[PDB]
């Protein structure tokens, strides 16, 4: 996690990549961008104070910017690794290599909570027309078919609707974890970079006071670019989840919900088949077929 709260104690503090090494040590800052780390710790070349500056900033662009891909996730456009190590999200076997752990797990990695996404069994509609007048029948058939279709769009709301109180959420509050971990770092590098100007005596010490007095409009102008492919990471993720994970367990219920209504339906006509013609029943049996070999989209909204 965010190792709580940069002392106000205005030391000398510096970065560590260890969570335990800053819970325990007020002087030490937890970091998960390691050149800011070593430019941190490091301090500046001889009187180049400026250039020490510029390099701190340079890095966090540097790192915080980064992003890659995963083929095999074809709906993340934008994936920001070091969020593994900012919130200490680590996977047995691939420590160091978050986005090796996020292709072998995908992006339920992110949850605190697994959710349980597994649906019950969707039982087959049923038909209780007893009546032998044909437009009953034909009527009868076409409700069923419309029922079968609704059961296809509840079932979608339903996942839906658990997915939007119980995983997004998680999504969304990982965006926010990230973003006050990202305001902590620009606040740790701002109170490292002001100590060391206070005791500063360059010659170039007023000349510089305009630029590093900018330090921390700049860093946030870094962190907010950091964030906005972060957010995207977040959105494109949750939703990924939704609509692979969470919908193939609808998709894999509805299927078997359909072959048993459709061995319902079949059974309905078969015993009805006295009054209706040879030349209606072609039509329905192929249109019953193809309706059912067509299997209904997700979409929501």
């Amino acid at each position: 996690l965010y190792a709580q709260k940069s002392p106000t104690t205005l030391q000398r503090i510096t970065m560590t990549n260890s969570v335990d090494d800053a819970l325990i040590n007020s002087t030490k800052i937890y970091s998960y961008f390691p050149s800011v780390i070593s430019k941190v710790n490091q301090g500046a070349q001889g009187i180049l104070f400026l250039q020490w500056v510029r390099d701190i900033i340079d890095d966090f662009t540097n790192e915080s910017s980064q992003k890659t891909t995963i083929d095999k996730i074809s709906d993340v456009s934008t994936i920001v690794p070091y969020i593994g190590p900012a919130l200490n999200i680590v996977k047995q076997g691939y420590e160091g290599n978050f986005i090796g752990a996020l292709e072998t797990t995908g992006v339920v990695l992110l949850l605190e909570y697994i959710p349980e996404i597994t649906l019950p069994v969707i039982a087959a509609l049923s038909i209780a027309e007893s009546s032998t007048q044909k437009e009953k029948i034909i009527k009868t058939i076409d409700n069923f078919l419309e029922k079968r279709y609704e059961k296809w769009i509840e079932v979608y709301k339903l996942v839906k609707a658990k997915w939007l109180g119980t995983v997004n959420t998680q999504f969304q509050k990982r965006s926010y974890q990230m973003y006050r971990s990202l305001e902590y770092q620009v606040d740790a590098i701002k109170k490292i970079i002001d100590y060391e100007y206070k005791i500063y005596s360059g010659p170039d010490k007023e000349q510089i006071a305009d630029e590093i007095n900018n330090l921390k409009n700049k860093l946030e102008e870094k962190a907010n670019k950091a964030m906005i492919n972060i957010n995207i990471f977040m959105r494109e993720s949750s939703r990924s989840f939704l609509v692979n994970q969470m919908i193939n367990e609808a998709k894999k219920q509805l299927l078997e919900f359909d072959t048993q209504s459709k061995n319902i339906l079949m059974q309905y006509i078969k015993a009805n088949s006295k009054f209706i013609g040879i030349t209606e029943l072609k039509k329905l049996e192929s249109k019953i077929n193809k309706v059912f070999s067509t299997p209904i989209p997700f979409s929501y909204s």
